[PDB]
């Protein structure tokens, strides 16, 4: 089996991607937020305590003839932005793309956080990361990935973001049309449940490649790009104007730059990401003080390569018995 998905940006700055997923029977189709680094399949609910929906689309079990309690199961999850959300489980039938899996666990939201409650366009979110880290008590659960794996044509799931663009997560197959030149492929490391990886290097703009290595995550579901301090300090010195804001909390710089590429290596292969892709925009609306998208990883406890990296590149998330990344250039 296969299965082909277009993924869209929620709003002007790519802050996330949605998803069309069918849940139930009959179907009720849901837009989620695909995370490679999280492994819960969640949704806004007829369970979510009212005062938290606003404006999200539900799943509702009582309405799906294929859904069915999981019972005594519980979940709770908390992400790297300090959100959270929690409930009870039911199984039901899960559709991506034309791809179906029966019996997934579908996790009822019955208490959202704010920044949930507030983004009225994600009304879930499903986790692509190693089914070790999916919060289901007393009994983990599954990710949808692992669930389709025994029946996909290969082992595999790939990512290709859209830059202000909509783009496509494909299941079961590479389209060797969606890529330029090769696919660079690179090690996995799944001792913390993450797709974690270590990349050789990084240039700034026209900068001499530095051979350095950086060990992170490829997350599909955090925006921006989180590195060592060294690092960042070194790409934000060359944008006259830049300073880390203690207030904003972050790297910022005058709207008014032109801001410079950055490369970063995967095996010998390297990524460019356009300059452009780095912007956030204004840290509040009418500001010429700009948000960048590259930030420091320090407190974070781990690099992060999400969105605004993985948008510039073809990405292959290999989950054959020894896992492995690929990427190619786009
Ligand atoms: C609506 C919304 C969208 C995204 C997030 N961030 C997540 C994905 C939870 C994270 O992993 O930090 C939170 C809320
Ligand atoms: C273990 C390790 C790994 C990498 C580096 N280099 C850094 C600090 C990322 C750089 O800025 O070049 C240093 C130590
Ligand atoms: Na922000």
């Amino acid at each position: 089996s296969t299965g082909s998905a277009t993924t869209t940006p929620i709003d002007s700055l790519d802050d996330a991607y949605i998803t069309p997923v069918q849940i139930g029977t009959p179907a009720q189709t849901l837009n989620l937020d695909f995370d490679t680094g999280s492994s819960d399949l969640w949704v806004f609910s007829s369970e979510t305590t009212a005062s938290e929906v606003d404006g999200q689309t539900i799943y509702t079990p009582s309405k799906s003839t294929t859904a069915k309690l999981l019972s005594g199961a519980t979940w709770s999850i908390s992400y790297g932005d300090g959100s959270s959300s929690s409930g009870d489980v039911y199984t039901d039938t899960v559709s991506v793309g034309g791809l179906t899996v029966t019996g997934q666990a579908v996790e009822s939201a019955k208490k959202v956080s704010s920044s949930f409650t507030e983004d009225s366009t994600i009304d879930g979110l499903l986790g692509l990361a190693f089914s070790t880290l999916n919060t289901v008590s007393p009994t983990q659960q599954k990710t949808f990935f692992d669930n389709a794996k025994a029946s996909l044509d290969s082992p595999v799931f790939t990512a290709d973001l859209g830059y202000h663009a909509p783009g496509t997560y494909n299941f079961g197959f590479i389209d060797t049309t969606a890529y330029t030149g090769s696919i660079t492929y690179t090690a996995v490391s799944t001792k913390q449940g993450f797709w974690e990886w270590t990349s050789t290097g990084y240039a700034v703009g026209s900068g001499t490649f530095k051979s350095t290595s950086i060990d992170g995550i490829a997350d599909t579901g955090t925006t921006l790009l989180y590195l060592p301090a060294t690092v960042v300090s070194a790409y934000w010195a060359q944008v006259s104007g830049a300073k880390s804001s203690s207030s904003v909390g972050g790297y910022v710089f005058p709207c008014s730059a032109t801001l410079p590429s950055f490369t970063f290596g995967v095996g010998s292969a390297r990524i460019v990401i356009p300059g452009d892709y780095i912007d956030f925009g204004p840290i509040s609306t009418g500001s010429s003080s700009c948000f960048g998208g590259i930030q420091s990883s320090a407190g974070i406890g781990i690099n992060i390569f999400g969105d605004v990296a993985l948008k510039a590149a073809f990405v292959v998330f290999n989950g054959a018995t020894t896992p492995t990344l690929g990427f190619a250039s786009k």
